[PDB]
């Protein structure tokens, strides 16, 4: 087992239907990765979709300080594995809850650092003409701070894009008319609103008329107190008219995050 043989595994660091995912340290350099192991989904089914946008967004995708770095990916006993980077902060998702228990935050200054951490990965991703279409607080993860994204598996192309809708908390409403023509801008609606979930808002709605309100660009009610500044900046992020939205370029430039 090349798994057993070059890594040994420490603890579980998550689960889904997605599969696993181990804190490892490989044995040659005593490093720690975070290995995601997978049962190797049926032939011409939506796994394997997904699970082949990630193999190529690899293969395209260099490093970068903000996405979460690839190493390697094999198959055995049916199962797929991908050895990632590990962080050692895990998700912002995992932030947020304990924030929501320990009752600490995020200062307005933590979320104009995020976005502008994020948008750096967001700024990298779309200039290979991909989109990640799939960014949310639990594909965040942390290092300690940076911000990487991670879970590759529904980029697709700009050009020619194969769109898997991702979580429709945070789905553009262009996206779900299946307007693909500006896919970089779904990023930037969805990054906007996982900043709102970092800076204390109630759970985002999975559909019904808050879902539609928040498309006309309505924010989520906030608990705190943020600049209608920075407030605009997020608003504009999602209008309804995805050619108003900033790009990745213009965001990682934009005078209110730097820095
Ligand atoms: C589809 N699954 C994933 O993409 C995925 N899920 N996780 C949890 C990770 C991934 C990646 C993007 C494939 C790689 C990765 C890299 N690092 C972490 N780090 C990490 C560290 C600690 C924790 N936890 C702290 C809070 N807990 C007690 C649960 C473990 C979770 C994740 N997690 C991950």
């Amino acid at each position: 087992s090349r798994y057993t043989t070059e890594f040994h595994e420490l603890e579980k660091i998550g689960s889904g239907e997605f599969g696993s995912v181990f804190k490892c340290v490989k044995r040659l350099d005593g490093c720690i990765y975070a290995i995601k192991r997978s049962k190797k989904p049926l032939a011409g089914s939506v796994d394997e979709q997904n699970a082949l946008r990630e193999v190529y967004a690899h293969a395209v995708l260099g490093q970068h300080s903000h996405v979460v770095r690839y190493f390697s990916a094999w198959a055995e006993d049916d199962h797929m594995l991908i050895q990632n980077e590990y962080c050692n902060g895990g998700s912002l998702a995992d932030a947020i809850s304990e924030n929501y228990r320990i009752m600490s935050y995020f200062k307005e200054a933590e979320l104009k650092d995020l976005l502008l951490q994020v948008g750096r990965g967001l700024r990298y991703i779309h200039s290979m003409s991909l989109v990640h279409m799939d960014i949310k607080p639990s594909n965040i993860f942390i290092s300690r701070v940076m911000f990487k994204i991670g879970d590759l598996g529904h980029v697709t192309r700009i050009s020619s894009p194969q769109v898997e809708e991702g979580d429709s908390r945070f789905l553009a409403n262009e996206v779900l008319q299946e307007n693909y023509t500006h896919l970089p801008k779904a990023d930037i609606f969805a990054l906007a609103l996982t900043v709102v979930c970092a800076a204390g808002a109630e759970p985002l709605p999975r559909n019904g008329d808050q879902w539609h309100e928040i498309r006309q660009g309505r924010l989520p009610r906030i608990p705190q107190v943020l600049s209608q500044e920075f407030t605009e900046l997020l608003k504009v992020m999602i209008h309804p008219d995805p050619e108003r939205r900033p790009s990745a370029m213009a965001l990682v430039k934009h005078s209110v995050l730097l820095s």
